[PDB]
């Protein structure tokens, strides 16, 4: 769905969520869920919080930060190349935690926005649209998946 050019972009930029994947990964979340608050009710472990402030103080929050950004991370370095690694996360949001495709869809864009954020000026125009189109990769083989199982909605 790539070219090496662009993997190449997507992985020069995933270095500076590698310098700091707790910091990056909770701001991920806190924007998911502050943007969407319905996403929060999916789940049981932080549908307590109500402030972003508390959200900011949770430790368990910056945890779970890390766990998604270590498997992203895992999945793009794949370049595509991710069947083995994408199928038990797509199996798993789908059956278990009953995740829309739509929330994907709202995290790849807090994705983009928190890149922006945490580094204006140097997440350029080639590194976003490579790392969109990643991101867009990975949500199109979830949403196949996501299909087999009629995970309608
Ligand atoms: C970048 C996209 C995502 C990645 C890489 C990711 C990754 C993970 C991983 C590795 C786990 C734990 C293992 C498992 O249960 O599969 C997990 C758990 C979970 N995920 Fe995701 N996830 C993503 C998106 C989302 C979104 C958008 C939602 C909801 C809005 C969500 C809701 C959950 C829930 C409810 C759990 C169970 C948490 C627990 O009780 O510990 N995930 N996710």
């Amino acid at each position: 769905g790539l070219s090496d050019g662009e993997w190449q972009q997507v992985l020069n930029v995933w270095g500076k969520v590698e310098a700091d994947i707790a910091g990056h990964g909770q701001e991920v979340l806190i924007r998911l869920f502050t943007g969407h608050p319905e996403t929060l009710e999916k789940f049981d472990e932080f549908k307590h919080l109500k402030t972003e402030a508390e959200m900011k103080a949770s430790e368990d929050l910056k945890k779970h930060g890390t766990v998604v950004l270590t498997a992203l991370g895992g999945i793009l370095k794949k370049k595509g190349h991710h069947e083995a690694e994408l199928k038990p996360l797509a199996q798993s949001h789908a059956t278990k935690h009953k995740i829309p495709i739509k929330y994907l869809e709202f995290i790849s864009d807090a994705i983009i926005h928190v890149l922006h954020s945490k580094h204006p000026g140097d997440f350029g125009a080639d590194a976003q649209g490579a790392m969109t189109k990643a991101l867009e990769l990975f949500r199109n083989d979830i949403a196949a998946k996501y299909k087999e199982l009629g995970f309608q909605g």
